């Protein structure tokens, strides 16, 4: 039972479009009237969950669903900001986590690494088997879309070209891209030992000037591409 | 059924000490082997939950417990860093949230307020009735401990006298104190419409030089004081 987690309705819509046997399920024990969609993708049981934005929304709703259903795999789909320079990163390209970490967590004063939560790795590793399946997709050129595999960084900010961007880069040199939920989901996954992977697509490049405009232009389409890659990964699960 | 939430075992220990009919309950559907304690405080049903540190731990575990039990009230107990100057803030004093907000959430670029999560208030308001009960405790001088009521700020850093401290202050002038979980818990509470309040005690003052030493010295004792105030509030619930 595969949990596909997205932050924004635009991002989840590209997953919800491709569900077979789609049903609306309502969570309401606290009158929250929260709708999730359950269905199938290529014969595999899927829940599409929309969390809202940021670490606490992602953690809160992932946790709810994990409590109420037997989740075997977590896929975090949606948009990402591509940050790594001179490495062929383009808007609409696919970004896949080999690892993820917070850039905005800091108990350095107590000797933990930058981004590291106590008793957890600094870098949550995506599932070995999910990564081999990504390799397969890359090697067989199923998508006419460049795929980058690497470190995705998470924090509760929409990253722009202010000097916020440069200190992240200096803290994690090899970092590929950013998001507002990836390592929150990875932390939840770690706690419940559920294999995870982050599968996003580049909506914008933070270094560039009005990246929020590109972000608005490409959100839906980057969601299309994330969903296509998610579909192909599910084929192999 | 009152959920008392603490981040550190030292903080939860001061709550667990005062539970009557204390039982260990094990959550293990994912082999996480997570222990929570259930009991009574002055005849009122209580779950003491220890989350681990930071926003995602707090959100993840609060969410789990809320899924599995009928929670009527949330109290966030533990230690806090007192930041507001020239207002009689002392180590071991009690800090009570009238409101709480993140200092480290920023979608300003999209026009939201500093700290504000989309579709949520910038400032989560503690429960009106819990606040009146705090007033009662203050007015009747039940504790020989100064109580401050105000804005508590949350983010995923241990706050020190680096210039991190000053930009928080400039973003929220009236701010009283900081913590790493308060507004994460307030966000969860908001989602499930559960009345919350943050009841902490000052372990340290960030402006001062080696505040991490004071934090280590006073963690247990500030936890004692938070627990005493929590007890008195529960008396009135
Ligand atoms: N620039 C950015 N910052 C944070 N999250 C994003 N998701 C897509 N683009 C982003
Ligand atoms: N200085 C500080 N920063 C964050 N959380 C705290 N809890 C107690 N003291 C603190």
């Amino acid at each position: 039972m595969i949990l596909i987690i997205s932050a924004m309705q635009e991002e989840s819509e590209e997953i919800n479009k491709i569900l077979d046997n789609k049903e609306e399920i309502v969570l309401n024990d606290y009158l929250e009237n929260k709708k999730i969609y359950k269905g199938k993708i290529l014969g595999k049981d899927v829940i599409s969950l929309t969390t809202g934005i940021g670490k606490v929304n992602a953690a809160t709703w992932s946790s709810q669903i994990i409590s109420k259903y037997k989740i075997t795999h977590i896929i975090n789909s949606g948009s990402s900001g591509g940050i790594k320079e001179n490495s062929n990163l383009k808007i609409l390209d696919i970004i896949v986590s080999s690892e993820t970490a917070y850039y905005d967590f800091d108990l350095t004063k107590f000797g933990h690494k930058i981004g590291q939560v106590p008793n957890l790795p600094q870098k949550f590793k995506a599932d070995e088997e999910l990564l081999k399946k990504v390799a397969n997709i890359v090697d067989n050129k199923l998508l006419n879309i460049d795929i980058h595999i690497g470190l995705i960084l998470t924090g509760d900010q929409f990253v722009d070209n202010e000097k916020n961007l440069e200190t992240i880069k200096k803290n994690f040199k090899d970092a590929l891209a950013v998001d507002m939920e990836g390592a929150a989901i990875a932390q939840v996954a770690h706690i419940f030992k559920i294999p995870f992977i982050i599968i996003r697509s580049i909506s914008d490049l933070p270094n560039n000037k009005d990246n929020h405009i590109d972000f608005n232009k490409f959100l839906k389409t980057s969601s299309i591409n994330s969903s296509k890659m998610t579909k192909e990964l599910i084929r192999l699960i």
